[PDB]
Order: C-alpha cells, then structure tokens, then sequence
C-alpha cells in the first residue's frame, strides 16, 4: 500500500492542499521550526500537567469520548506566545486554508489544542473529527469541499511504536465505510514540527503507545469555514493579549467579523452593517 | 392556489412546524401581543430613522442587496426591553424551534432585525434565504432538515397594496426551479403580533408597495442551529445589559457555550471542557 505523501513547506506549498484533495492526507516536513516547537511546548507543560480527564466531574462540558490517558488543552492565545504569534500567522497554514477554503470564504480556528497522550495510551478508533459537534457536516453533499481541515502537528516524535497517527488514504471520498479497517491504514510517522494535514472526511486515529515510556504530544489546528461554530471560545481572552495580535490572527479567534465567498456577501457577525473592530475600537498589534 | 395556512399561538402550539415542514410557509395568528408590538415599535423607533441606506459608504460591511427604500437595523438587544426580555424568552418560538432544530441540537438567533420599507419599495426577487452569508446551505442534502427558519412577524398591516410578503407553498422541497414565477406565490395578509414562518429553503420575497403613502414594518427573526454562525454579533452588547437576561436570551445571543444532539456531544464555544458562563462568572436576571 502507498504511505502518505510528504511535501515541504519551503518548497512545495502549492502542492499541499492539491495533495490533500486527491489522497485525504498529506505529511508536510517541518511546518513548524524546531525553535517555534521548543517555545510552543515550554509554553504549554504546565497547562498539559494541571489538566483533569476529559470527562472529569468538575466539567460542563465533559469529553466522554477521548480516553482517560489522553489530556488535551484548547483555547491556547492567552497561554502562548508561540502559537498566537508564530502559528496562527503562518504563511503555510494560510496558502493551505485559502487554498481549502475559498469555495465558501473567510476560514478561522474552529479549535487549537495540544494533545498529550500517556505512556499506554491506545489506540482510538477509526473515526472522521467533527461528529460530536456538528451534525450538520454529515448532510453535506458528497462532493462538498471540505468545510474543516485539521493539522496534525508533532510536538514529540511520532514513531510506530509510540502511536503515530493512522489514516486510510483515499477515504475523504468514501460513502460506503463497510471496509473500514486498521487493515487499510497507513502511519504518519514524524519528527516534531512536521504535520499530518487531513480533512473532515479522511478516516484515522491515534495508534497505540506500545513502549509504556514515551509521552507524545501534537498540536491540533482544526480550521474551519467562518460559517461554522468554533468548538472553543475565545470570549474570555483578555483584551489587552486580543490587542496584542495581528488583525489576521484576530480574525482566526473570533475577534472580528467574518466575510463568505458570495459575490455580494452581507458577512457575519456584523453590527448594523459595520465590523466588530470598527464597533469596538480594536487595536491590533499593541505589545503586552 | 391554496392560501398560506394559519394557526393559533395558543392553541394550535404543537401543529406549527409540521405545518412548515408539509407546506413551506405557516402564519401563526398573535405570535406576538399588541402590547409587545407597541413597546418593540417605541424602542426601535429612533434607530430605524437615523438608519442609513443599505448599502451606505461609510459602512464596512454594506448590503449590496437590500434597496435604498430597505432599513434594516439589527442587534436589537441592547435597543430594546421587549425584544430582549419577551421575544427572546417566547414560549411559542422556543417550542417551534425546538420542534425544528432537535435533529442537531441547540439553536440561536442567527438575526433579529427591524426591516423597515418606505412607501413606494419595490418587489424584491424571489429567492431563498443564507445564500448571501452561509454558501454551506446550498451544499447540504435535499433531504437535511433546515438549518435555519425565518419568523417575519409584521409590526405594522401587511396587505396586498402595501407590499406583504410573497411565498410559493412546497418551494421549499423544489431542486428544480424552472418553475419560479410570481404566478407561483401566494400572500402573507397579517396584522401587527401576526408572523409568517418559512425555512431556509421557502421561496419568497417582499412585495411591491403600491400606495406611495403606507410605510410597512416587520420583525425578521432568524433562528438557526448553534452549529452556524450568526450574521450579527452580541459581542458589544454592554456586560450590563447581557447580566439583565435569563440563561436561555444569553445562550441566544452567543453569551454562552452551546451543545449539538450528539450523544455524546463534545460542545460549542467550550473553554478547555468548561462553558462560556462558568468561565466568566456571568449572573443572568440581574436588574438594570
Ligand atoms: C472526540 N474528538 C475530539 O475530542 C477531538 C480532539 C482533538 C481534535 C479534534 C477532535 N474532534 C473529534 O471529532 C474527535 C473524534 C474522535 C476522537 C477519538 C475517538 C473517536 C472520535
Ligand atoms: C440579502 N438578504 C438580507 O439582507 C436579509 C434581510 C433580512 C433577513 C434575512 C436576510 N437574508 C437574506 O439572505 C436576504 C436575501 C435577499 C433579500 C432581498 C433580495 C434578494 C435576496
Ligand atoms: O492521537 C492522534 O494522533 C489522533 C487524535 C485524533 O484524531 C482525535 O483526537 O480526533
Ligand atoms: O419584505 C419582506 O416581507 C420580506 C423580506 C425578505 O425576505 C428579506 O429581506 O430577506
Ligand atoms: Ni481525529
Ligand atoms: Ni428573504
């Protein structure tokens, strides 16, 4: 069976999202800088150590599905630096999702995670993201372009032994799941800041750790059509951390209004015919 | 051609949507007391005269589509007691859209806005709502149930000479539409407190005002899953006034996290498995 295609991010960027469409995934060699990875990660340890089991009484809004070896930090603008300046500006990141995206219009960050998986952790089933969120997505037509994307990014060496990603290449274009199988599956095996960039219909999981000593970590970018709700609320971000950000990235958080593609687009989440960041006063670009 | 059916608010609760659903269109006779129209009609008032034009350039996010004789002026929460406190708690709506929506789970106001259409407005195209904002809608299966529905409660007469709405009955089942005329539609002759309801996919449009002196006004409440993202924004509503609400106004209005009907549903606009509200310590019921 084929393994997933791998592109740079140097080189190759027109080819990615080309690539995604034909085969459902692609591995893109380091989309993040090891130095980008080393601040991301700092950043982040003591969010991953405090955090409770995805289903822990104290919450909500429990994730009763992600296993009780698996943490998994959101809404991570007012934790890193890293990531609301170097990752939500990438130049990579936004070819790929204008790319994906411009069928519907304006995309933004449906969620920005970082996963950390335990030692043991096993693997998850078989699944396409998106299901226990939003049910809408699964009434699309089949040749709908994908309304979301999501990129895998390593933060830890991904490896056989230790869980790296499944994906069945050609899935995204799949009606039938009668042959849904680990059988079909191939692994994104990867060094951190390389990414596994899929769609909302490519069939995949997290594999088993296997050692019983690694820990992997990856960083999850969903990004998503404007017209879709973001799984995570940045609502609480405090404002001088929102001013701090480059319009774009306050775009991608939910800290402007929001255009689609129809020639005479009325846009979204408008006030009278005006933007959030005109109503509002946003500054952009204010150091902290 | 059989006329638009018409229920009671009162009585016929439970008969409402599966009325919509069979037929396209339904009026729902007082979905609003002559009380609630007259202090709705008070608080608007001045923010619909001081209302540029559609499409006005001063604005960011101009309506190219609506005619200079349109007004529109939306986020009506911070404008209005009525609105914010009986409309946005309104039995009837609420066992409507929950009638509607169940298949995806929560639902909020995508947008309510005062329309209003000065003496001598044209007919406006036949067409179907969100496909100037959600390109999406036009991508989902002709079997998904709607989206989105559209309350268009009149807050002055509707009449054939004053330009009450148009719908052609079972258009929102048509693939085809070859057969769109305004031979097809039938009218929407409603009282003040009266509401025409169509779905996303009803065929409709404002009529012609004929009389050169009658001013005709409407309350346009566009309720849809919480999956979608709305046209206007709360995000500046004063912290004051969203404090003023009940729980169920602020779900409304994106000032909480939301949940699809998932079984296991993972949320909407969730801070790391945590709500909105929780995260925030925001109090509902609190006097102004
Ligand atoms: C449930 N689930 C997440 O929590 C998740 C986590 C990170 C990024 C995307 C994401 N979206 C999802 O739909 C997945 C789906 C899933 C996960 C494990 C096992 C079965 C299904
Ligand atoms: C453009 N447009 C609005 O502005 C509008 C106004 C009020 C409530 C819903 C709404 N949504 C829409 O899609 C309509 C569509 C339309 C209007 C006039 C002529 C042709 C098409
Ligand atoms: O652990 C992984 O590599 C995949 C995680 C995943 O697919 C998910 O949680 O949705
Ligand atoms: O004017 C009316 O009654 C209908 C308005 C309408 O359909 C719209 O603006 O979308
Ligand atoms: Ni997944
Ligand atoms: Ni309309």
């Amino acid at each position: 069976k084929s393994q997933i295609p791998r592109l740079s991010a140097i080189n190759d960027l027109h080819k990615i999202w080309p690539t995604v469409e034909e085969h459902g995934a692609a591995i893109i060699e380091s989309f993040l800088s090891l130095d980008i990875v080393r601040r991301l990660n700092e950043e982040v340890d003591p969010f991953v150590k405090i955090e409770p089991i995805p289903a822990a009484k104290t919450k909500d809004h429990p994730n009763h599905i992600l296993s009780t070896t698996t943490r998994l930090v959101n809404v991570l603008a007012p934790i890193s630096k890293a990531y609301r300046e170097d990752v939500l500006n990438s130049k990579v990141l936004h070819r790929i999702c204008s790319d994906a995206f411009h069928v519907y219009g304006d995309y933004w960050v449906l969620m920005g995670a970082v996963m950390e998986l335990a030692p043991s952790n096993p693997a998850q089933p078989l699944h396409r993201d998106m299901r226990f969120s939003h049910p809408i997505v699964e009434y699309l037509k089949p040749d709908a372009p994908a309304t979301s994307i999501n990129f895998l990014v390593a933060l830890s060496p991904f490896t056989a032994e230790n869980g790296a990603t499944h994906v069945i290449l050609g899935s995204h274009k799949w009606q039938n799941l009668s042959n849904v199988s680990m059988d079909a599956t191939v692994r994104a095996l990867m060094n951190p800041g390389d990414a596994l960039l899929i769609t909302d219909s490519t069939i995949h999981c997290g594999g088993a750790e296997t050692t019983g000593t690694e820990t992997r970590r990856l960083l999850t970018i969903t990004m998503g059509i404007s017209q879709l709700t973001p799984l995570e609320s940045n609502l609480a971000v405090p404002r001088p951390v929102i001013e701090s950000l480059t319009p774009l990235a306050q775009r991608l958080l939910g800290w402007a209004s929001q255009r689609s593609a129809a020639p005479r687009d009325i846009g979204l989440l408008t006030i009278r015919g005006n933007s959030i960041e005109k109503t509002m006063n946003l500054k952009a670009e204010q150091p902290l």
